[PDB]
């Protein structure tokens, strides 16, 4: 005679974020002489 | 001489219930990166 609460159930996901939006290069190789 | 009550019949049956109506299995294997 056992009387169960019948909610020991999951399920589970996950998520991540690791980089930042953008990235940025130099180029400026000339010289105001 | 003997007085019976005539009540000394009987019959039987069984009855179970060992399991919860359902079950529940997760495939969530996708990332929200
Ligand atoms: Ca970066
Ligand atoms: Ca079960």
């Amino acid at each position: 005679t056992t009387q169960s609460p019948l909610n020991s159930f999951y399920a589970t996901g996950t998520a991540q974020a690791v980089q930042e939006p953008i990235d940025v290069e130099s180029h400026l190789d000339n010289t105001i002489a």
